[PDB]
């Protein structure tokens, strides 16, 4: 599809029993999901934006199914206002920016 | 153009005769120039990012030529780590998400 930036990009994203929505941010290196119990290995990270740090955990390797297409990879859970799609699965979408 | 996401979607913009490299970053809804100085009143405002808030100064009506493309718009001038082009902007380049 082609999303318009009239509004925020957000889509319904999958992470395990968890539909969430989430922006679409080509501002992102990396993806940022808001505060979840996911299983497995993980590694404090500290990730840093326009107010300053907040504390992450990094999850490796996750599936995660953004608007119906299939992603993997690693995913940082923190105390984010907002969960953010970033360059490191929008890539694995086939996600452009086109002007 | 198209601009894939392997990469930071960093440009050129042109603004008040100075070249700086700006963010592509469509999960701003503003616009946010790293501190520097333009003409013309402006209003002391507050946004909020991850890590927080910060104080910015609003100043309307300013033009960016972003990328060879024109936009005339709110620019905040502040504290960010990087300079962001927002959605506000974004919009009147006519940029659009595709995957
Ligand atoms: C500001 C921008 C440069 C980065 N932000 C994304 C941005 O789209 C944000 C997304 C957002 C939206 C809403 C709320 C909160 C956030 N929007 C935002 O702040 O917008 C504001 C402007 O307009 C307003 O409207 C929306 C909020 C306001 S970020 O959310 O803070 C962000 C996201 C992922 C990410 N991954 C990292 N990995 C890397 C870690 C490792 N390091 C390097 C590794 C070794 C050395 C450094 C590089 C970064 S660092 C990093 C930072």
């Amino acid at each position: 599809p082609q999303i318009t930036l009239w509004k925020r990009p957000l889509v319904t994203i999958r992470i395990g029993g968890q539909l969430k929505e989430a922006l679409l941010d080509t501002g992102a290196d990396d993806t940022v999901l808001e505060e979840m119990n996911l299983p497995g290995k993980w590694k404090p990270k500290m990730i840093g934006g326009i107010g300053g740090f907040i504390k992450v955990r990094q999850y490796d390797q996750i599936p995660i199914e953004i608007c119906g297409h299939k992603a993997i990879g690693t995913v940082l859970v923190g105390p984010t206002p907002v969960n953010i799609i970033g360059r490191n699965l929008l890539t694995q979408i086939g996600c452009t920016l086109n002007f």
